[PDB]
RNA sequence: UAAUGGCCCACCAAGGCGACGACGGGUAGCCGGUCUGAGAGGAUGGCCGGCCACAGGGGCACUGAGACACGGGCCCCACUCCUA
RNA sequence: GCCGCGGUAAUACGGAGGGCGCGAGCGUUACCCGGAUUCACUGGGCGUAAAGGGCGUGUAGGCGGCCUGGGGCGUCCCAUGUGA
RNA sequence: UGAAAUGCGCAGAUACCGGGAGGAACGCCGAUGGCGAAGGCAGCCACCUGGUCCACCCGUGACGCUGAGGCGCGAAAGCGUGGGGAGCAAACCGGAUUAGAUACCCGGGUAGUCCACGCCCUAAACGAUGCGCGCUAGGUCUCUGGGUCUCCUGGGGGCCGAAGCUAACGCGUUAAGCGCGCCGCCUGGGGAGUACGGCCGCAAGGCUGAAACUCAAAGGAAUUGACGGGGGCCCGCACAAGCGGUGGAGC
RNA sequence: CCUACGGGCAGGCGCCGAGGGUAGGGCCCGUGACUGGGGCGAAGUCGUAACAAGGUAGCUGUACCGGAAGGUGCGGCUGGAUC
RNA sequence: GGUUAUUCAGAUUAGGUAGUCGAAUGACCUACCU
RNA sequence: CAGUGGAGGCCCGAACCGGUGGGGGAUGCAAACCCCUCGGAUGAGCUGGGGCUAGGAGUGAAAAGCUAACCGAGCCCGGAGA
RNA sequence: CGUAAGCCCAAGGGUUCCUACGCAAUGGUCGUCAGCGUAGGGUUAGGCGGGACCUAAGGUGAAGCCGAAAGGCGUAGCCGAAGGGCAGCCGGUUAAUAUUCCGGCCCUUCCCGCAGGUGCGAUGGGGGGACGCUCUAGGCUAGGGGGACCGGAGCCAUGGACGAGCCCGGCCAGAAGCGCAGGGUGGGAGGUAGGCAAAUCCGCCUCCCAAAAGCUCUGCGUGGUGGGGAAGCCCGUACGGGUGACAACCCCCCGAAGCCAGGGAGCCAAGAAAAGCCUCUAAGCACAACCUGCGGGAACCCGUACCGCAAACCGACACAGGUGGGCGGGUGCAAGAGCACUCAGGCGCGCGGGAGAACCCUCGCCAAGGAACUCUGCAAGUUGGCCCCGUAACUUCGGGAGAAGGGGUGCUCCCUGGGGUGAUGAGCUCCGGGGAGCCGCAGUGAACAGGCUCUGGCGACUGUUUACCAAAAACACAGCUCUCUGCGAACUCGUAAGAGGAGGUAUAGGGAGCGACGCUUGCCCGGUGCCGGAAGGUCAAGGGGAGGGGUGCAAGCCCCGAACCGAAGCCCCGGUGAACGGCGGCCGUAACUAUAACGGUCCUAAGGUAGCGAAAUUCCUUGUCGGGUAAGUUCCGACCUGCACGAAAAGCGUAACGACCGGAGCGCUGUCUCGGCGAGGGACCCGGUGAAAUUGAACUGGCCGUGAAGAUGCGGCCUACCCGUGGCAGGACGAAAAGACCCCGUGGAGCUUUACUGCAGCCUGGUGUUGGCUCUUGGUCGCGCCGGCGCGGCUGGGGGCCUAACCCUCGGAUGGGGGGACAGCGCUUGGC
RNA sequence: GGGGAGGUUUGGCACCUCGAUGUCGGCUCGUCGCAUCCUGGGGCUGAAGAAGGUCCCAAGGGUUGGGCUGUUCGCCCAUUAA
């Protein structure tokens, strides 16, 4: 299920890895339109606007089709799963009839083989993906939209999925992987069943510097810090909160609610 | 060596033993016999006869048909005495 | 020794008379066998008294139907040596 | 609820109709019922799959029975990772009862209960009855199968009882009878399923398992009784219905 | 040093060698502030858990909890009383 | 009339505990056990 | 079980990075050096070159550290003869 | 000196290069010398580097968007290189340059003419370029070793040697072709809706063949031939030129980290772009134009000296510091870029000479003792590599381990096993095993080179840090919990546009705390925060207008103003602890004593659970007891009356780890008893050069007084010839720094909050942007009709639907889709 | 109950020193005082002797090594003429 280690090695004794045991046998990612430069590390005047990343591996970005409405009722085969280095999720380059190549968020159970397409028509067996008027109520489906025409929003993160729960209108209603329920637009496309490598949240990085090849730098507590720094940071021997635990903006983070109430996205949701 | 044997040595082979109790630990001289018990059994080995082992502890060989020898020898340790 | 005895009327304590047992002995303690069929081969048990493994599946082991025949290992019998 | 109180309720509860979500369990059939080695198993549907009984007497020809160790399964609780989470519910909080009430009753409530995978391996894991085999009256109803079929025959599940066993209680062709094979276990109560050592386990723990000391017993079954905030039937100025009186005052 | 001149003894060296020394393990006995439970013994304190429906049926595996018996949860058991 | 605290005097008990129960005074408006 | 294999913020140790202890230096060789010693040394590694982020601002594995040899708010010129 | 202190690049430097003349100053002395002064020379390129090539971060920036101005963001494009692409190797010559001049061999583009060939043609389509880490094969080269073989001028010393003697040297480049080794690449046919319908290309489907070759490319070897070529000897300041051969130019071995290169395998953290190049076609052309060969022609700009681990760069200095890449020989040691010595090459550090005092520095050794030293074994010492034997608690089963403790190690002869190249053999080489023996005090004989154990604390671990007094127990960390966030996400930067988040989507992202792992995390929502709560209470603008006012002759104009409607907030109500936070006092009670399982009682929001406990917390205190020591305020184990632990500012524990902090032991020692001798670099003396802080002026003694209370300087007494040199630190309240402590100033500044007052931000009502239709409650005026029905403007509120503002989005749309009069933005209201 | 001496303690005062008079303990080197710990001389003694006690005189010299704590001090070990 995940590659563990023997303690030969501290840290070592702890980190798990993933089996990519669904990669089929392809290193390569398809350079075709498929792969694409990529950099960043802040904003652009030159600051920090998200603390605390920057360094580790370098990275491809891999195109993913995410709107898969172009190719309507054209099929595609699947060519292989492959690993995505910017997803939790894997993918498949899978080859369309056209002789057209993409990618898609690879779904759990999609074997390489498998007949895939988009479109109303098409059959409700997992991979295929078509608009949301036209799943069946109750099936878990995965990588959808949220305004129509727009491109896949919610369910992209590894094994998670959302549900229909009925329809009502135009209108479908879903319960997201948050748990929240929403009524999307019946228009709206997303490819069936739920997303793949659900295995993910069991690897154990085990070591500090494997956060590091993540690209994530080390994050300073607050209390570590001193009072020009931090709302934390009466640092005088290990200390309290000294109030109601705030963020580096004090703004409290104890469970201050931020969402906006006039938000029009507001009527659309109930959860 | 009186003589067989890994009893001892060199060389080679990778074996030998074990729940049918090896290996270790504890305990003990064994026997004819003796005590007890209807008997099967249990307990036992004083005296007597046989076998074994030991001679303050340990090691050693010499002489010899025979001993590694209680009242023989060499060595070490412990112990007693003599001393110029 | 055990069951127990002695808290005014003691055949259970101590003394007496008397009696019983055995006598150059009589008691106590120690240890062995017996009683103990209380390790049970002889000769024991397990529903509730102590005691059936929580249930399977199987290794070793133990045990094994009817008839003919070969050997004769156990088994049996005879003689003979031995059992000082 | 014994009666209550906390609780919920005019911020509109309870009762009622409609709509929706979600989890768990499967009413009636249901049983003195069936199945499984045991633990254990209950809506319906299919799929995959183990065992078992009967008929025909066709095949192999003693290939069997047991079974230390081993290996597997093993209720509930409990553990790990991750889900899930309606009702229930240790812990916890409150109300009440009480001398007190860390309980019983009530209001609220979390792990847990559910699933996946992994571990734990215990039990009144009980028939307190090891498995196999042959022997030794019958009566009764019940499940299931075969046969011209007011009944014979085989396999289970019960109650009553031949002989016989048994300390009694009870068992009795479903043996605790009569016999053989093999396994497991017992050897006075307490100390103690403890300690040490070993081996398992994430832990909680489990398996194996003493002794010092100490007691005159500990016990099984049955018999008389007496007692029960056990039951049934019945009696008495016992209570009730009823009239006086103490308790108060003085003596 | 002896010789019948071939050799012998003395002596030297080496092997092993009692034991002694150093170091590290194992087993066992004694002992140790203090601590854990256990057993017996005045007529001590506190409650009343069990035996009768023992006054909440009992026991039991586990789990939590509690001055203490113990209480509760989950399951199991009659070795439970009463129509 | 009510609430509470305490106390001994009784009361219920075979008896004790406790309680209930009663009274006084100050303040105030059925349970366990031998 | 053996073989093969060649993992790892693994071990020893130069380069390289660093600064643990002591001595020396203290108008110094040196406005942070020297010697002996010591830490890391396939990684959260070291490093050349090209770039971006700055003053109540940046950067910070967090010392109020660093931001051109003194930073609890840089330097310069100015308000200013506060 | 020789993984440099030698040699070549790059940066920075900027004439420091080479000559000639010269020494005032510069040079830490000297100077005839110089890196110094004067002057003259000196740097040569199609092929090296860069530009007439590409793109990276980034920058700039037509469009476009935003901002008082200045300006910000930004598409295409353009700029940007140690990355991509691109054609030169050996050798000679100068005082000074040289893949640059010359010699030799070998190439590249451009244009022209031509031959042959082909649908040609790009800025567009496609291929390719095009990629990580670690380990790695085959072959080869650089490089290096041996050679009795090839060449060579020479040498026989000092006892021996005329020899398989010694010493020197036995290479370098090279087109075609050939060979060896590798990389790259499927071929053919049909169909095609895709690569923004341009395609014979690419992609995708169908079948047939070859499964490898062929073709293509690269490295090496060879290869016509060109080059070079030592020691030693004569001339020689200089520096070379001759000799010096007509040189030889050959075998064998070791061998890369380099080459073949886009090789292979494994792994997870998943590993630039663009042009060149190839291919496809479009427009356009097909007398063009592309393609291949040959001939003739053309080929610019900038750098090129010298220094370059330093006396030429950065450090005010010819400063013991700092500075990226390449080469970096031999021998020995297990290996190596380590260590010792040494080639080549380069240096002796630009003050010397003496002396042989104290004292200081660096170093050596020491009788007996062996931590007694001391805050502390600080420091030194011991140990030290490899090989074999052996190795404990505990453990997370890897560890702990180099545990511990041991033995071996040199040289000679003999027997012998295996690997490599060659061929299987010899020779060479790599790694061994067995016996016999020799010498010394000692065999990793020198240099490199761990002392070890036991037991506490904290922190899991590797890491990070206060550049220049702190390296830690602090930060970080994997991991845990809480919380926010549905995507135009929350959050952050920005006035905005916009960006980051993220080309991510709840297995995700932001915040917070805790901090491997094991076992666990108790009670208290009264206050505070946060979350929930369509009721109520208060509450601003605004709406409303009874009622009152000023003025006018009036019509009016103007102002004040009650009820009543009006958000958020606060109040109120409930939840909430891995949210800020909190978690008691007193009296009585048991067989003697003591104690208190029990009770009582006051207070509270609730009274601290497990676990730990004189502790990184314990005041009293060196608590008390045990251990350890002759002796122990420390340390370890216990008890617990915890001044003043305690459960994620986590509680207890835990193998491993640690330049952390504590205690103990063994080894060893000059740490000490207790010092002594010795070495060198200073100090001292002579010659050259020649500072500094400081300094009221000085002709500057002791004592006892005294004085502003600590006198060379007043009094009194005592002592004392003048001047120096080497020494010591008691005084000159010695130097240094207008005391950091302390106070003061209505001085400053950083930080905090439920100080005050703002501001950003965020919440909020009205209103502008702002529209349509419809249902129903309230108002409003006229009429029909007995306070109520029907109607329209006005409406105010509430529900619903619409779309066209506004916002998002869609293969660019005068449009489709989604949201929608909301949101966003303007003004304004009150809040936090 | 009373009177003093000293100027080693704890203080009071705030006089020099805030354009600086470096703090506890140790080491090293001491030197002074005597109110004497030892040794020398003596008086009394409830002094037999021996050992002591108390006071007087006397600075000449001497006045140990360790354990614990930064300690001074103090406790402790082993000594000493002390
Ligand atoms: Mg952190
Ligand atoms: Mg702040
Ligand atoms: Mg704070
Ligand atoms: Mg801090
Ligand atoms: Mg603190
Ligand atoms: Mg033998
Ligand atoms: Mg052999
Ligand atoms: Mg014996
Ligand atoms: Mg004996
Ligand atoms: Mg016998
Ligand atoms: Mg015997
Ligand atoms: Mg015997
Ligand atoms: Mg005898
Ligand atoms: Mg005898
Ligand atoms: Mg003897
Ligand atoms: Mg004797
Ligand atoms: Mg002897
Ligand atoms: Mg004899
Ligand atoms: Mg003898
Ligand atoms: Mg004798
Ligand atoms: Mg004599
Ligand atoms: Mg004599
Ligand atoms: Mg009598
Ligand atoms: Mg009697
Ligand atoms: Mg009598
Ligand atoms: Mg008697
Ligand atoms: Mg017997
Ligand atoms: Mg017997
Ligand atoms: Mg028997
Ligand atoms: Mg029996
Ligand atoms: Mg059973
Ligand atoms: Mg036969
Ligand atoms: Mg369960
Ligand atoms: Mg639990
Ligand atoms: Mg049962
Ligand atoms: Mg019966
Ligand atoms: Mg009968
Ligand atoms: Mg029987
Ligand atoms: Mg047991
Ligand atoms: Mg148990
Ligand atoms: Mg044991
Ligand atoms: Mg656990
Ligand atoms: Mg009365
Ligand atoms: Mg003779
Ligand atoms: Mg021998
Ligand atoms: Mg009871
Ligand atoms: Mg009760
Ligand atoms: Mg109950
Ligand atoms: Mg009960
Ligand atoms: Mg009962
Ligand atoms: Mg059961
Ligand atoms: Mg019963
Ligand atoms: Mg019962
Ligand atoms: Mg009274
Ligand atoms: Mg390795
Ligand atoms: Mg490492
Ligand atoms: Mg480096
Ligand atoms: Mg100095
Ligand atoms: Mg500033
Ligand atoms: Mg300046
Ligand atoms: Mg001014
Ligand atoms: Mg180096
Ligand atoms: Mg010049
Ligand atoms: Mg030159
Ligand atoms: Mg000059
Ligand atoms: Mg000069
Ligand atoms: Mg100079
Ligand atoms: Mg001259
Ligand atoms: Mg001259
Ligand atoms: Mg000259
Ligand atoms: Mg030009
Ligand atoms: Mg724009
Ligand atoms: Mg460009
Ligand atoms: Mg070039
Ligand atoms: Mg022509
Ligand atoms: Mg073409
Ligand atoms: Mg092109
Ligand atoms: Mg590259
Ligand atoms: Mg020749
Ligand atoms: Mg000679
Ligand atoms: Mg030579
Ligand atoms: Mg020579
Ligand atoms: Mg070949
Ligand atoms: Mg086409
Ligand atoms: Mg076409
Ligand atoms: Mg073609
Ligand atoms: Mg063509
Ligand atoms: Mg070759
Ligand atoms: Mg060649
Ligand atoms: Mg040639
Ligand atoms: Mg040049
Ligand atoms: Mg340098
Ligand atoms: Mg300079
Ligand atoms: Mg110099
Ligand atoms: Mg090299
Ligand atoms: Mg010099
Ligand atoms: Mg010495
Ligand atoms: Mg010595
Ligand atoms: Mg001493
Ligand atoms: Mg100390
Ligand atoms: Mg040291
Ligand atoms: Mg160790
Ligand atoms: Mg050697
Ligand atoms: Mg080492
Ligand atoms: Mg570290
Ligand atoms: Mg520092
Ligand atoms: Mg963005
Ligand atoms: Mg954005
Ligand atoms: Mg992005
Ligand atoms: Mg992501
Ligand atoms: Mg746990
Ligand atoms: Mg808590
Ligand atoms: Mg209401
Ligand atoms: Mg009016
Ligand atoms: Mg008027
Ligand atoms: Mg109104
Ligand atoms: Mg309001
Ligand atoms: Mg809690
Ligand atoms: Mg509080
Ligand atoms: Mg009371
Ligand atoms: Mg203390
Ligand atoms: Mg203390
Ligand atoms: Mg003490
Ligand atoms: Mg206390
Ligand atoms: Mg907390
Ligand atoms: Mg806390
Ligand atoms: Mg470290
Ligand atoms: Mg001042
Ligand atoms: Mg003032
Ligand atoms: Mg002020
Ligand atoms: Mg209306
Ligand atoms: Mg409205
Ligand atoms: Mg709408
Ligand atoms: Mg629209
Ligand atoms: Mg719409
Ligand atoms: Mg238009
Ligand atoms: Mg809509
Ligand atoms: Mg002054
Ligand atoms: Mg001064
Ligand atoms: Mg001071
Ligand atoms: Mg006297
Ligand atoms: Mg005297
Ligand atoms: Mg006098
Ligand atoms: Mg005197
Ligand atoms: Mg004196
Ligand atoms: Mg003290």
């Amino acid at each position: 299920a995940v590659k563990k280690f023997k303690p030969y090695t501290p840290s070592r004794r702890f980190m798990t890895v993933a089996d990519f045991s669904e990669i089929t046998k392809t290193e390569p990612e398809k350079s075709l339109v498929k792969p694409l430069k990529k950099t960043g590390g802040r904003n652009n005047q030159g600051r920090i606007t998200v603390r605390f990343r920057g360094g580790g591996h370098k990275r491809l970005y891999r195109i993913i089709d995410f709107k898969r409405w172009d190719k309507v009722g054209i099929p595609a085969k699947v060519a292989a799963i492959e690993y995505d280095p910017n997803r939790s999720a894997r993918i498949a380059l899978l080859h369309y009839v056209d002789g057209e190549k993409r990618y898609i968020i690879a779904p759990d159970g999609l074997q390489v083989g498998q007949q895939v397409v988009a479109g109303p028509d098409a059959p409700i067996q997992v991979g295929n993906a078509l608009p949301l008027r036209f799943i069946p109520v109750g099936t878990v489906v995965h990588a959808v939209e949220l305004e129509p025409k727009k491109g896949a929003k919610l369910a992209r993160a590894a094994g998670t999925s959302a549900q229909i729960q009925g329809r009502e209108g135009d209108y479908v209603i879903l319960r997201l992987p948050s748990g929240e329920l929403r009524k999307v637009h019946g228009e709206c496309y997303a490819t069936v069943g739920a997303v793949g490598n659900a295995d993910h949240k069991n690897i154990v990085l085990g070591k500090a510097g494997r956060s590091r090849w993540l690209g994530r730098r080390p994050h300073v507590r607050g209390a570590a810090m001193n009072p020009v720094d931090h709302p934390h940071g009466g640092g005088e021997g290990r200390a309290p909160r000294g109030r109601p635990p705030a963020s580096p903006w004090g703004w409290q983070t104890k469970g201050l609610k931020t969402r906006k109430r006039r938000k029009p996205s507001s009527r659309f949701i109930i959860a």
